[PDB]
């Protein structure tokens, strides 16, 4: 009765997306569906169709993510994973996962990434995000923070998109977890969506210029006028130097009529948290961001760099895809990494899910071992491997997908 | 008119403490005042007295803290820092700070620690805590979590104190930021304080026993019965510790599976509390992160040499101490998992930072790289901050000790 | 200055309807006004007109109601009763009530029914409804509840209307108070009204099928996505099934839906079967309120059209203050298989008003409780005890689709 | 390790009750414990003891309940059912249930009754919810009565507990024969019901007593209520009863017309409380319906023959008692308004149901026909359920007795 | 880079107004923008433009306000005062105020009035809070009147906007001479005041209009209000204005709103602090009264302003006025005023009271007591007994009230 297949045409695409919104209790957002189509590859959007409607969906975008060390590697940005409530408990999700994970491997993508909404398929939470909020009048900076001689203006979307991509491209190599943005992805990220207009207001754009005129920072925010307490909902703030970063935030914090500010999806180590003189005034709520599924374990482990030297043997168990199970020797450091099968004694035993959780440096392997989820087989091995899998810059959430 | 002196006798102690509570808009808590006196040294409690009232206070307890690597070192646990609202802008706080930090130095303590309620005195936030909360029915664990074959009992404070110290002593060498607990400190930590009873209920104690009878875990918690409409009874957890992963998981499972309970709250948990990773559905366990402990380095080279470092490091730090300029200097830190030395050097400096920011990274709870990217710390030679930031880190996040 | 008249044409209909919504502080719902027109008889919609606006309204739909015992009788479904705030305290309502009640009698309808928003006109609350709600994760069923081997589909309104009427028609004979639904009434009941979209979302339709393919259950519900912690809701409009498995399985489908936290079923029966499937009753909150008010227009006929839970031979001294011609001393003899009622000169057993007689007429209000409260008088010992049991019914009356 | 036994002495009793309160997250309520002791039979209070504390409890009071028809029969008022959270999943509850239910049978009580709460035994061991209670509440200024409600010539006085207890029992004893589910009240039970408990004082205020006197001075109504001053003042009504419709309506009018009161609440009222029909505007009196009493039939033939039935019935019930299989069998019930007999039979069965669901319909508060429509009860011969459902009903809904 | 200029044309006007709404974090309300254009004089709408966007705005309507006693005088209704968040701390606001205050002076207008919600220039440039408003609210079922309140024998009708505008202006014109602070309403201002704006429909509902008719049939009162149906029993009536030509029509109109079915709560924002409804209600605690700033006054022509109004009692006082923003207005004036006369001019005689021009505007409408300003230390008395007699004369038996919003 059910057929697993890819999207065939534009009408089929809109019906596919409508079903995915419908499972999540929402009407289809036509503006987001239209803009996201520009970077959608129909042959990566699979699902089950019963002859009259889509009953399950699973798709992926071809993206590139910054790894610890600065390498930018292809990644399957998994999206639109739904099973209709009428078609649950029929194995449809397992079938789509097996098909998609094989398809991802064939495209040379060493890992998949998914926004938390899956551990039994090998996905593990690898990065977190922080919701930062507080009263703007309480958010003065420490007295040593240099705001610089820069200036800034509120600009149109077209003016914003002529300067923001170069700023973004310049800063992301040092921010693992961030993803490359083509003009098509910028169009989705900057869309004045009707859904977000209901929650706050129309999207606004800010550019920070140095004294010589060069653009060195930007901000994307939406105002929420007082409905009683006006709020500013920040979508993104980035700068190419600490002065443009601090000055841009100072602009948002000193805006008249504003009482509260909210930044959802910030880094757990967002620089703003340390610029604020009184930390309690900026509430920080930490939650899951990205889940990682390692698809090619040796290549993924050899593609990132490590915070310190490591020479560890990992006994990796992959329950969902047993072909990936094996004993790998990881030799890595700041400027080198290799991973290959070995018959030497294993130092650590862990599942591919937990290996994925530590892969981006956002989850400590030592805490997983203390929790009993990872087993140390030889003394001192977990401690050194945990530091190596870490990174001085915490991973952060990419733009939504 | 004002005199800077220490506490003289018992009546002076109660007037001193009543003044400190009054500054914080509270009535003096006599049960807390009585039990904390047992570990209070009157000559470490200073303040300003106007002839009839204490108008400012500042104290310290002689404690010992676990550092990254497991070393336990003497520490000044600073407490009861108040200035009367009628005596602000007189300079009393700076004067008390200068006296106390000098006294800490002459006592040979390499650092002071203070609960966040000061940056200009050298204190920097070095550890955070997490308030973990959620609906207990949503807090199932991952399926691979072994709960073991242990059993649990709810016990009196006396029976609890006959087993909890040995469990605590065995676990803390791996939890930097925790402090040694004498019987006197256990008595304050386990006090059924009236103020906490009003927020929830009478304190309860749980012991977890292995299958052979060995006490391997404990929990301190208070019930908050439902007050709606609808059921909404809460458990307020004060501490949970176990000597192995099964005892820890089984103790939490005991609290989470208790009937009548709807919500659980654990204030002052670690930001890397193992519970956060046992839970199958992370979003069900809300995590709010806030400042916990501020560190003031008093003996910079000794403090840096007393801890161990997550990886090898050889870095020269140009440190500026505005409040105590005698600590400013250029120090070469050679550290690792198995060694640590810090000393005056004449080599070129790699990093420039203040003593406050150095204290902030001292426990591995704050990344030196983020402070640099924020513009608060200056990298003088390329690649130095990244290696130093990794070394100042630690695979186990620092956590808040028992309150002081 | 004011003229009592019926709706004349279509423009007069939209003005009439817009007047009623405005009295109730709402803008005219054009989608509802259009669909309800298809079953509206203009000669049954009366009101006062001052020459330029409608100042008071009162209407009735020609419907049919299931009585205790399964009999389907004509009933006046009174609707759109409004008096403009500027024209209150002028007797306009009493006048319309007197005209409508006489009109209902001439049309052969033994009784009238009205949703509670009137006791002085003879209307008495006869049926209650329950708002059931709770956290879906706490609403597991008792372990013995058989869900069967059926399946479900979420379908379009047209596919829904090709199966739901037959299911509904098979179930209602056991549910006194439900009303027959023509295709026109189904069109209103299943309208994706913009009013309810604002409160939750677009209406959805579920069909439950047996293993052989036959449709045996249905559900009408609307989602309310999270607007906060999570708090997505389902607003259930109706769930019915032709057997216990289809009914339980359909509720299970709504209760086990991902992302949902809380469910609400407004206008359910006070004895809704769901209340007893739930293993932990306190998790399903039950708020009971007025639903349907009954005005008996032809007393002897209405008493003879229903059946009675047990044998009864009682003489009722009925007082109708608003319509004194209905007052009389009636001997009611009835049971499960018979019912008769006529004037008698024998000694009266019970003295009650027509308002209270309508309150007990559907078996939803106990005649014994009204007697203990002092509203009804027992004249001969033991009479109320048996009459109360007979007027009752093993299945509580329930609210029909809204009118 | 664990011993099943009864309470031995008074110290054992206080420790037993303290454990039961502790399981329910509450400190022991000493005033309730003291007054309830006066009607407690220690040999009916059983539990498990590990040598140093009680770890599970279950007890019963010897009471008598009004049945549909007026007959007053002995009943076990089950109470204080707890299992310590440390001792769950060990079979302690099943063991206590088998012991208690056998003891109830041997004492001549045909059924047990138990308040449905967050109790451990909810729904299990053959208990079925047979009675509901309504929480009635609303703005007193919106609660005028229908115009035909006669208030009579009576008067009211607020009196002391002693004055109250000299008139309320006779009023109560004259009313309850027509209210199935109500229980007999000895002076000891009145003392508990009228206790000015500190727990209810915290939620509202000190208990107050109202008496209603006819014009000849005879007491004909009473009320028990507690004021909650504004913090919008509320009256929390515990009970209102009257021997005639005028005394009932006038006593309510006194509470509704009291100055300074904005809201009234009556928890534990009947779902057919007369007040609901006196009010002119029903929506102004919110009605929230919930479980009240669960019934466990222990002697099926005697319980069915002890009540009376709303109409004639001749039915064979195929009863399954999974927990007490000695009670499983086919029973022929022949009942009416003035007769009732029941005996085990081998005749063909008309209805199939569990002992839990038979208990649910036993008091006339749950319709057998609705249970059949829900699929929990199976009709074996056509037309049997309809007549049996009507007969098991009653023109007066059962109501919750005083709390136990 | 920046240029101070006025609105050039219609497209420039919509871009001007769009910038003003954007500074206050709101989308432009095109219905308000269109209806307000009918009374907008483009040469009074100034601002700064950077070549492609308005970066600051400041406007003024030519209006007329009723003073204590009943005199109607021209007034500049200042509006649309915004500065772009990226152009703050540059001096643009001062420049606009100076140019506007000069433009107001040259138009013969003695004072300027500005609503307190214009938070950009709150309490500066000589503007002083002179008039307050009250938000009155309560449960309609607790709002019975005193038994001695005569409701008359009139009738009411809910009418269309056009029917309302045929009788309401006559009612409004006959009442405002006794209500200082109210402003004259031309048909174009009536169109804006009665606009069924989408902004207020979201907050409650479509605007409704009520007319109260006498026994013979003449319109003697009116009401403007919006319903807010029950969401989530809590239906509300949001009253915009109620006025009557006699106490019976005023009381009867309020009684119509208060006795309406299905209503639970009523709210009247922008009422007078001495709204007669407050004294009609039998139980005052049932009608909550929250008092807040309404109108700020900037005196431009000090002598003319003080002479245009009448004084509740006789006064002969010398005021040493200090105008820090416009020092050309500073001077020592002798004020002679009463119920039927008023004159003011420079004098050499010794001064009695020393005060700023900001505080003089506050007391000018009689909504702020001059004695309390002296008690708080904001005003200095130089000769004894002068403040008390001046405070009583600057007062008025009817408190000033807030006009229609601008």
């Amino acid at each position: 009765e059910l057929t697993l297949r890819t999207i065939a045409d534009e009408d089929d695409y809109e019906s596919y997306m409508a079903s995915a919104y419908s499972v999540f209790l929402r009407d289809p957002q036509k503006d987001e569906i239209e803009v996201n189509r520009k970077f959608t590859e129909l042959d990566r959007m699979i699902g089950f169709h019963d002859g009259k409607k889509w009953v399950a969906t699973t798709g992926a975008f071809s993206r590139h993510v910054v790894l610890p060390g600065g390498a930018v590697v292809p990644v399957a940005a998994v999206t639109a994973v739904t099973v209709s409530p009428t078609h649950r408990r029929r194995g449809l999700l397992t079938t789509m996962m097996r098909h998609q994970l094989a398809d991802i491997r064939s495209r040379g993508e060493s890992l998949a990434m998914l926004f938390a909404s899956y551990g039994r398929f090998g996905y593990g939470v690898a990065t977190e995000s922080a919701e930062l909020s507080g009263q703007v009048r309480e958010l003065a900076f420490r007295p040593t923070v240099d705001l610089g001689d820069g200036t800034l203006e509120e600009v149109s979307a077209e003016t914003f998109l002529a300067s923001a991509p170069a700023i973004y491209d310049a800063v992301i190599p040092g921010l693992p977890g961030q993803m490359s943005r083509t003009p098509e992805w910028w169009a989705s990220w900057t869309l004045d969506s009707e859904e977000l207009q209901k929650e706050s207001g129309k999207v606004r754009f800010v550019l920070h210029y140095e004294s010589d005129g060069t653009a060195s920072g930007f901000a994307i925010y939406r105002p929420k006028p007082g409905w009683g307490n006006a709020e500013l909902h920040v979508q993104e703030v980035l700068g190419t130097n600490p002065r443009s970063y601090a000055r841009t935030w100072r602009y948002l914090l000193d805006m008249d009529l504003v009482r509260k500010i909210k930044y959802h999806g910030a880094s757990v180590q967002e620089e703003l948290r340390y610029l604020v003189a009184n930390h309690p005034s900026l509430e920080c709520v930490v939650s899951d961001a990205i889940q990682v599924r390692l698809v090619d374990i040796p290549r993924a482990l050899a593609q990132r760099r490590y915070a310190a030297d490591v020479d560890v043997v990992l006994e990796v168990t992959d329950d969902f895809l047993p072909e990936n199970s094996g004993r790998y020797r990881l030799r890595g450091g700041l400027d080198h990494a290799s991973c290959e099968i070995t018959t030497d004694d294993a130092d650590i035993a862990l599942t591919v899910r937990d290996l994925g959780s530590v892969y981006m440096g956002g989850v400590s392997l030592q805490v997983l071992a203390s929790a009993g989820l990872v087993t140390e087989l030889r003394a001192g091995a977990v401690q050194r491997a945990a530091t190596a899998f870490g990174w001085p810059v915490a991973p952060s959430a990419p733009d939504d997908f």
